């Protein structure tokens, strides 16, 4: 290689050196060799062509092998060589670029001190495209995209020609479909997400251009292309509603509406938003979840998000087009698939249409026409649409009251067919909650349902069946207080007649619908004890579409502004008798196993339901107690042993964690005390699960670098594993509550650089909670969390910075109390983040937000720490950040700045207000700046009355 290095910088030397390199496949020197060798051959211009094609092939194969131990010096060197040698060698050089950018930390660390080199690369690719091989063109758009996904990529500078380039390319209505269009739409999404609240004019023009081009490349791979176009529609959802309120665009948008309808209506039954992609359960799902009026997207469904995305976006664009009745016409359509699609689009749309009395009445008449459609699909969806409309204030008008009776009627009989036993139940429940029919017309039918329970019972025992049965139990303990054991005993009989877990039709068809939460809540009601607690939002993971929507979710108010738009013992023994056979049959089915997803999931839901109500069914103590516990836990053990010895491709542990999570508590001391007092059998379950986890680990990089990495499947599984470990240790120690168990910390500080970032939400959750941590605990945790941030592969990534800021925030009051051993570490890290990380153009938007929160919290504890360490004051850093920062950070701070005036005596508020206003945006050519200024002044005013005078004065001033 040394003599070969001299050989490169005589064809037997060059071609031979490249052959020896290919055989091969500090570095800086060989890289110089290759560069100047290609240059010597370039000036020394078919053999010439072959040697030119073959030298940077060796180059690119070297940049796929030292691209790990490369640094910014070698980065700039390679980049300037690529842009200097070329004024033939397109594909080789572009390949070197592609393989240099494939490593994300590379294209992020080039977004350092200036953006000179980043702009060099982006302009390289823009010029290359605007010249436009064809596959090389795809690689050009790919490396352009790979540059644009860097949340500290300075885009605003080279943001004039870039979108026009990308969406000028796409206007070509040929080159049937491939990576080209997927990458076109990916760069569009990212650049638009940047420039969504800066350069409003550019954006309105762009959307006026890409609402047409979207109604063409939606020709009815294609999975990912429909996904990118649905993300695009999620973005543009506001410019469309603004433009329609401001005349080609109406024609174009209507044509696009009809392309969406024509595409969705020929999707007959497999992938058409099946009725198993929604749940009617009354759990505490998080607020940012996707939901519509009655149902909501089934948790942990990364496979049914595209259909919900399409229907959600279509409902929004339709209620935003009929604003400036396509749906009722399509409802009276002829082709049955069109009527089915118009039956699906009723709840999504009524979530935001605010219909009038005539429209509600008419649509309801037609739906009562469609309810009896002899068809599981159509009758079901029709009843769901009806029960979506039945939850207004418009529906409670007498002009259609008998109509409700009709629908009630058309459901009271439609309860015994397992095809439509779910939707029908929903309907009943809806009418029994909104009170559209008085409490004497509907008493005989309820008596029939609850006393008979074999005809006009909810034939299937799913989420909505249990909801309705609970509402009926309460109705009948409210009207006929005498004969309440009748209700409770009929209820228990129905529950244990319908709940057959160890059967193929149940376990495979509607096993996913029914959850242990609903079962045990109904049973605890009919005994008479109490609900399950479930006092916090469920934890779940999502897929790309919903995550991307969760990115553009905090900033939608600023875009709606910038755009200007003893008997109990009888019943318990009854239930125990009726229940034990279920466990016996389950244990026989389990002994046979020493297998699919559905049978195994049903068995684990059954063992959860068993472990939940053991503390119920032991006060019986009629010798069917010991046997019951031993049998339940024998099922649990057999299940775990099927789970372990299995391929990690089914991912059964995904199933068990996803099912068992909603019962894991919050990790504070009082809740972990009430888990040792009320539900201990759940704790024994969690112990067995922890053992299986430990052992499966004994047997054997980053999916996304956003702030949302902790909502992807990988992160959810890691956080759940560690909460399970935590609960197990707490059970065993029995008094080591709260005090973070040193084994848990040693499992925290014994992970990889890819996982410490994944479990950061778990670290936040434990540490923020009041919990004695060992000295070495906080010290070691902070040592490792800091070490992640100084590796040149994480020095720029968003997630590492956010995580180290959060961990410093967790122990805010150790270093700012005394001088410990940790105070030096936090000093070093504060200094590196403030003085060094921030002006280097390395902190991203979410990193700057997390640092703003760190500072705003620091002022409430020390308020001068940054001086006693030798830096400018914290407030100085905060406002310096406010002046220069991507509008997302400006919005966050302006929203949480009116809390900065809570740490100061009332005498000095106009002084602080002068100081702040010194650091706002103000320039007449920039209208976004003035918009932000008026925004923050309105916020201060609407919170602090002291600053109302100056807020109004400066609002009228500009």
């Amino acid at each position: 290689f040394k003599e070969i290095e001299s050989h490169l910088v005589s064809a037997t030397a060059r071609k031979d050196a490249v052959e020896a390199l290919i055989a091969y496949f500090a570095y800086h020197r060989l890289f110089e060799a290759l560069f100047r060798c290609t240059l010597i051959e370039k000036e020394a211009y078919a053999a010439a062509a072959a040697r030119l094609e073959r030298c940077p092939e060796a180059l690119r194969l070297a940049v796929r092998h030292g691209v790990t131990t490369i640094r910014r010096k070698t980065a700039r060197a390679i980049i300037d060589h690529i842009v200097q040698v070329l004024p033939p060698l397109l594909a080789g050089y572009v390949k070197v670029l592609y393989e240099f950018l494939d490593n994300p930390a590379s294209a992020e660390n080039i977004a350092a001190l200036s953006g000179e080199g980043w702009e060099v690369c982006v302009d390289f690719c823009i010029d290359v495209l605007s010249r436009f091989g064809t596959h090389v063109a795809v690689d050009v758009l790919s490396c352009l995209y790979m540059l644009c996904i860097a949340h500290n990529a300075p885009i605003q500078r080279k943001a004039d020609r870039l979108p026009h380039v990308v969406i000028q390319l796409l206007q070509l209505r040929q080159m049937k479909i491939g990576e080209l269009q997927k990458m076109a739409f990916a760069t569009f999404n990212i650049v638009f997400q940047r420039m969504q609240a800066e350069d409003v004019a550019l954006c309105k023009t762009l959307v006026k251009q890409v609402v047409p081009l979207l109604s063409h490349w939606w020709q009815p791979m294609l999975n990912s292309i429909r996904d990118e176009m649905l993300k695009t529609l999620y973005g543009t959802r506001l410019y469309i509603q603004a433009l329609l309120r401001e005349e080609s665009f109406p024609q174009d948008v209507e044509e696009l509406l009809d392309t969406l309808w024509c595409d969705y209506s020929r999707r007959e039954e497999r992938a058409r938003l099946q009725l198993d992609d929604i749940t009617f359960t009354n759990m505490l799902l998080p607020p940012d979840h996707p939901r519509t009026g009655i149902f909501s997207l089934r948790p942990h469904h990364t496979a049914g998000e595209q259909n919900w995305a399409l229907l959600e976006n279509l409902a929004i664009l339709e209620a935003a087009y009929s604003k400036h009745n396509r749906v009722h016409q399509k409802l009276h359509s002829l082709d049955p698939a069109v009527r089915l699609s118009a039956l699906q689009l009723i709840p999504f749309l009524t979530r935001h249409k605010k219909p009038s009395l005539e429209d509600v009445a008419e649509t309801l008449e037609d739906l009562s026409k469609h309810v009896t459609a002899k068809q599981a699909i159509v009758a079901s969806w029709a009843m769901l649409a009806c029960s979506s409309l039945a939850i207004h204030e418009v529906s409670r008008h007498p002009s259609l009251s008998s109509s409700w009776k009709q629908l009630w009627q058309l459901a009271v009989r439609s309860l015994s067919l397992p095809p439509i036993s779910r939707a029908s139940c929903v309907l009943l429940n809806s009418i029994l909650k909104a009170n559209l029919i008085p409490r004497h017309e509907l008493a005989d039918d309820i008596n029939q349902i609850v006393t008979t329970a074999d005809i006009s019972g909810p034939a299937i025992l799913v989420d909505a069946s249990l909801g309705l049965m609970l509402n009926l139990l309460r109705f009948r303990n409210n009207m006929f207080p005498n004969a309440s054991q009748a209700t409770s005993n009929h209820i228990i009989r129905w529950v244990f007649v319908r709940w057959s877990p160890a059967e193929l039709t149940y376990a495979s068809l509607h096993g996913t619908h029914a959850t242990p939460y609903d079962l045990v809540n109904l049973l605890r009601a009919c005994y008479g004890i109490s609900p399950l607690v479930m006092a916090q939002p469920l934890r779940l993971f999502n897929g790309p579409i919903v995550l991307h929507w969760k990115e553009q979710a905090e900033m939608e108010p600023f875009i709606r502004y910038l755009l200007l738009l003893a008997g109990s013992n009888a019943s318990r023994r009854l239930a125990l008798e009726l229940f034990y056979p279920k466990v016996e049959e389950l244990q026989e089915l389990a002994e046979s196993w020493q297998v699919s997803m559905e049978r195994l999931r049903s068995m684990v839901l059954a063992c959860l339901t068993g472990a939940l109500l053991l503390p119920d069914l032991v006060n019986i103590n009629s010798s069917l107690s010991r046997d019951l516990e031993s049998a339940v836990f024998s099922i649990v053990d057999a299940t775990l042993k099927v789970i372990l010895n299995s391929p990690p491709s089914e991912n059964l542990f995904g199933m068990i964690l996803a099912s068992s999570a909603p019962y894991i508590p919050h990790l504070i001391e009082p809740e972990l005390i009430a888990l040792k007092r009320e539900r201990p059998h759940l704790l024994k379950f969690f112990g067995k699960l922890s053992e299986a986890l430990y052992e499966r680990s004994r047997r054997e990089t980053l999916p996304r670098r956003d702030i949302l990495l902790s909502y992807t499947p990988e992160a959810f599984y890691l956080e759940t594993s560690l909460r399970i470990h935590f609960l197990d240790i707490i059970r065993l120690n029995d008094g080591e509550i709260g005090r973070i168990p040193e084994p848990i910390i040693n499992q925290l500080a014994g992970l990889s650089g890819e996982q410490f970032l994944c479990c950061r939400e778990f670290m936040r959750e434990i540490f923020t909670s009041d919990a004695i941590v060992p000295l070495g605990g906080a010290t070691t945790i902070l040592e490792t969390a800091g070490h992640i941030v100084s590796r040149y592969e994480y020095a720029c990534c968003e997630v590492a910075l956010c995580n180290c800021i959060d961990i410093m925030d967790s122990f805010i009051n150790l270093w700012t109390d005394n001088h410990f051993d940790i105070a030096e570490m936090a000093g070093d890290l504060y200094h590196y983040l403030v003085k060094q990380s921030l002006p280097n153009n390395s902190m991203s938007a979410a990193a700057q937000i997390r640092l703003a929160s760190l500072l705003l919290h620091l002022l409430e504890v020390k308020s001068e720490y940054a001086s006693n360490l030798g830096l400018p004051s914290s407030q100085s850093t905060l406002l310096k950040i406010l002046q220069d920062g991507p509008m997302k950070l400006k919005h966050y701070i302006g929203l949480e700045i009116p809390k900065l005036f809570g740490l100061y005596v009332l005498k000095t508020h106009d002084d602080i207000f002068v100081d702040v206003l010194e650091h706002l945006p103000s320039d007449p050519d920039v209208v976004e700046g003035l918009a932000f200024r008026l925004f923050v002044l309105a916020e201060l005013a609407c919170r602090w009355p002291t600053l109302l005078r100056r807020s109004i004065y400066h609002t009228f001033e500009i």
